[PDB]
């Protein structure tokens, strides 16, 4: 009776194998964008992904993982909220089984259909495992995905997805350039939270991006074909595996726009 995203075992159940799930910096949040701050001492976000090296993609059993070389300062975040530098080691995303949700965080109460994180870990903690047990670990950029024209450069994902259909199914996947999934500007708000996916922990700075990327409705369709389930298992589709807003309690959200 593991995690995971249904009735039995879903977001409203996780508080038990991990009571973090009620703590003071959970993530996501709805971003009310009239009570946001600007604030003019944000830097610009600084995206160095010209180097990144993609190395394989893995169906975990809850959403499919991207996963980078993340053994040097290849690619890498920094500026925005962030002091020092992030490195990336992974992405993913999370969708829902309709156009109207998917989103974890959500402007405004806007669900969107989909979202993106690219997870990135603090350098001065020397590995990922050391950077999740420290408040500053993580920096995770979010960016919403909207149903409309496609995305080419997505289209490497939603291609190789039939060969990772079920839990634990892994495929290379190297070359992948994930500048091909930015919108034009880097425009966010930023508040501290925490991971949104069991072990909950509080450990990232988000960096949410203000303008969505547009996706086909072909290439959402094919992430609700991928399988929650192991081969060999009845099939239970891989869709609604987004937590939904947390409390924002002592928080406040920035703008850097
Ligand atoms: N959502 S998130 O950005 O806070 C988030 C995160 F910051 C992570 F660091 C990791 C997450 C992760 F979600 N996952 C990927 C996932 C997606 C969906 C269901 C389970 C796991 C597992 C691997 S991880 O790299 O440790
Ligand atoms: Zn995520």
């Amino acid at each position: 009776h593991h995690w995971g995203y249904g009735k039995h075992n879903g977001p409203e159940h996780w508080h038990k194998d991990f009571p973090i799930a009620k703590g003071e910096r959970q993530s996501p949040v709805d971003i009310d964008t009239h009570t946001a701050k600007y604030d003019p001492s944000l830097k610009p976000l600084s995206v160095s992904y010209d180097q990144a090296t993609s190395l394989r993609i893995l169906n975990n059993g809850h959403a499919f993982n991207v996963e980078f070389d993340d053994s040097q300062d290849k690619a890498v975040l920094k500026g925005g909220p962030l002091d020092g530098t992030y490195r990336l080691i992974q992405f993913h995303f999370h969708w829902g089984s309709l156009d109207g949700q998917g989103s974890e965080h959500t402007v405004d109460k806007k669900k969107y259909a989909a979202e993106l994180h690219l997870v990135h870990w603090n350098t001065k903690y020397g590995d990922f495992g050391k950077a999740v047990q420290q408040p500053d670990g993580l920096a995770v950029l979010g960016i919403f995905l909207k149903v409309g024209s496609a995305k080419p450069g997505l289209q490497k994902v939603v291609d190789v997805l039939d060969s990772i259909k079920t839990k634990g199914k892994s495929a290379d996947f190297t070359n992948f350039d994930p500048r091909g999934l930015l919108p034009e500007s880097l425009d966010y708000w930023t508040y501290p939270g925490s991971l949104t996916t069991p072990p909950l922990l509080e450990c990232v700075t988000w960096i949410v991006l203000k303008e969505p990327i547009s996706v086909s409705s072909e290439q959402v369709l094919k992430f609700r074909k991928l399988n929650f389930n192991g081969e060999g298992e009845p099939e239970e589709l891989m869709v609604d595996n987004w937590r939904p807003a947390q409390p924002l309690k002592n928080r406040q959200i920035k703008a850097s726009f």
